[PDB]
């Protein structure tokens, strides 16, 4: 159609459309002070007017691509500031975009975003709210180059909430800092994600990603039937693949239509996407993409019916491999929304490894004749460990918990540095108290959407710089067996103790008047180093070490001379601990 800002403008609304161009501005021109961005938008949108107003006007006939690239162009600055970029704007346009795609820095050496004081952030909400909002979203945006605009978007609008609600509250830090932090995390989570799926799909390849993406969506529309959670399976991959390499033109575009079709399709793919495609464009994908599994037929046969009785099962595997596999997985997927998708994946990996170690031997049917029997201990394992581990976390609180944590992973890699011990040892225990209130049903799917990125995260530090073999071999591991060789690592007896620091061990006061989440960091930093002191350690042994510590920082930092007992009473436990570690 004519005009493509004009129609960009119009369904998005000029409020929208602002905030959008100041982030797709941001993200590549990440260097640019904010105002040099507002003028941007101002000169963009009154230029999008232009075009609403008379289709025919001037540019309006060109592109939203050739657009956004001239006027990326204009910048002055760009060959002095961005050097090398601004060799791009000389290429003709798909070159030329393509160009700018190669150049949007990842990673720019930007200063950590520091929390302001609840008053004062209240204040400039207040004093100006747009330019409060607009000015931390551009903030955001050019440290997350390739977060999906229209979600970055839609954090925005959250954030937003939270100060109307909080600042006009009479504690406003008591309301506003507990949902900054949801929210601050919440983000965080939802760009890892973002980065492990385009990893993934280019590690693993296509295959890979389409058989996930087939349970996964299986298991969300299980009325649907196969051939449409195909189609929904190809477009779907058509879009990440996308939005992978960058351009958001593109990228938001498939994402539309793909959430048209399923909409217009509505009533033979979900019951549950009511809502959802009852909001405006920029929400319906968003929203869709998190709508609730559907409920199951109920009507529903048996796979050992189709996949492991009649003759036929070699005859369809080899009139297409990979469609019937994927069958399996559809089959499979949409009979257990409550199993973690690379659980399904682990499973029709080993029928399939077995339909091949099978349909080439002697009676075939008596050959894949067991194969659910190969699986039970394929789903007990997560489950097991799902329990047997939010049992714990029922007993002791979310702390004594992490406690238990760093204690069992520090001793199964010692080699790891103390910090990231600490670090991966609490948001794994946070994962706890985040799904184990989920009831059974609901927990394996909770566990691994979170604990990928927490291992993805894992596994990225330690790529920059490794320490063990082990957990690089656990990294680099089939992403499916990922989980269960971490969960494999046993304790590390190669491993050397670290030599008695005097020093580490030390502590004054400034511990009784930290906050209490800042107070512990402390205390798992120790509990880290005894246990690389002396790894031979007891669960008893400890716990009694433990106990003669918590016990000291009370009973010593409420007592008149504050620092006395720490230095004094603090030798008589250094002192008296080791004698009981040998
Ligand atoms: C995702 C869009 C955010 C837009 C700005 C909202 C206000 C953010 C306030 C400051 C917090 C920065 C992150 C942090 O909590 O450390
Ligand atoms: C240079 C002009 C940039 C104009 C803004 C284009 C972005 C349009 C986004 C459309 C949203 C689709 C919703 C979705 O898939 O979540
Ligand atoms: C405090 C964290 C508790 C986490 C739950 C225990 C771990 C269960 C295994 C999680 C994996 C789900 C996917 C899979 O089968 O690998
Ligand atoms: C920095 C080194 C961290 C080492 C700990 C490995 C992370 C394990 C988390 C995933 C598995 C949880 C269940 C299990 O421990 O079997
Ligand atoms: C060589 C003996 C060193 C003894 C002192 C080690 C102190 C470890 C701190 C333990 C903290 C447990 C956490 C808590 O008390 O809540
Ligand atoms: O700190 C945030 O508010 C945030 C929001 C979206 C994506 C990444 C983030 O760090
Ligand atoms: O990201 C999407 O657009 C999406 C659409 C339909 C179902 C699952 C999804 O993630």
């Amino acid at each position: 159609h004519k005009s493509e800002v004009a129609h960009r403008f119009k369904d998005l609304g000029e409020e929208n459309f602002k905030a959008l161009v100041l982030i797709a501005f941001a993200q590549y021109l990440q260097q640019c002070p904010f105002e040099d961005h507002v003028k941007l938008v101002n000169e963009v949108t009154e230029f999008a007017k232009t075009c609403v107003a008379d289709e025919s006007a001037e540019n309006c006939d060109k592109s939203l691509h050739t657009l956004f690239g001239d006027k990326l162009c204009t910048v002055a600055t760009l060959r002095e500031t961005y050097g090398e970029m601004a060799d791009c704007c000389a290429k003709q346009e798909p070159e030329r975009n393509e160009c700018f795609l190669q150049h949007k820095d990842d990673n720019p050496n930007l200063p950590r975003l520091v929390r302001p004081e609840v008053d004062v952030m209240c204040t400039a909400f207040h004093d100006n709210e747009e330019t409060f909002l607009k000015k931390y979203l551009y903030e955001i945006a050019r440290r997350h180059p390739y977060f999906y605009a229209p979600e970055l978007l839609f954090f925005a609008k959250r954030y937003k909430a939270a100060f109307t609600e909080c600042c006009q509250a009479a504690d406003k830090a008591a309301c506003l800092l507990p949902k900054l932090d949801e929210l601050r995390d919440e983000g965080k989570a939802s760009s890892a994600k973002q980065r492990l799926k385009c990893a993934s799909l280019q590690k693993f390849g296509e295959r890979a990603f389409k058989a996930w993406a087939v349970a996964r969506l299986s298991q969300r529309f299980p009325k649907a039937e196969f051939a449409e959670v195909s189609k929904l399976v190809t477009d779907l991959t058509k879009v990440h693949t996308e939005c992978c390499h960058g351009d958001l033109l593109e990228c938001a575009d498939d994402r539309a239509d793909l959430a048209k079709y399923i909409c217009e399709n509505q009533d033979s793919i979900s019951s549950k996407l009511k809502e959802c495609c009852e909001k405006p464009l920029l929400e319906k994908s968003h929203c869709i993409a998190e709508v609730e599994n559907d409920e199951m037929p109920a009507d529903l046969p048996s796979l050992a019916a189709d996949f492991v009785e009649s003759k036929d099962v070699c005859k369809n595997y080899a009139e297409a491999k990979d469609v019937f596999l994927g069958m399996f997985l559809y089959e499979y997927a949409r009979r257990h929304p409550d199993y973690s998708v690379v659980l399904l994946l682990r499973l029709a990996k080993t029928y399939e490894t077995t339909l091949e170690k099978c349909c080439a031997a002697a009676d075939p049917h008596e050959c894949y004749a067991k194969v659910f029997d190969e699986f039970k201990p394929l789903v007990e394992e997560p489950q097991n460990l799902i329990k047997q581990n939010c049992e714990l976390f029922e007993q002791l609180g979310e702390y004594k918990f992490q406690n238990a944590l760093l204690v069992r992973y520090t001793k199964k890699v010692p080699q790891v540095s103390t910090p990231t011990l600490v670090e991966v040892s609490r948001n794994l225990g946070k994962v706890g108290s985040k799904c184990c209130k989920h009831p059974e049903a609901k927990r394996m799917p909770c566990a691994e959407d979170y604990l990928s990125v927490v291992l993805n995260q894992l596994c990225v530090l330690h790529e920059k710089t490794p320490v063990s073999d082990r957990v690089t071999k656990c990294c680099t591991e089939s992403l499916v067996n990922r989980r269960p060789c971490f969960s494999a690592l046993e304790v590390d007896e190669t491993y050397v103790p670290k030599e008695f620091n005097a020093e580490t061990f030390t502590f004054h006061a400034d511990i009784c008047t930290l906050s209490e989440k800042e107070r512990q960091i402390k205390k798992q930093t120790a509990l880290v180093e005894l246990v690389k002191h002396k790894p031979k350690a007891t669960k008893e042994q400890l716990k009694a070490v433990m106990d003669d510590f918590a016990a000291f920082v009370e009973k010593c930092c409420k007592a008149d001379d504050k620092e006395t007992c720490f230095a004094e009473e603090g030798k008589k436990l250094v002192a008296a601990s080791q004698a009981a570690l040998g």
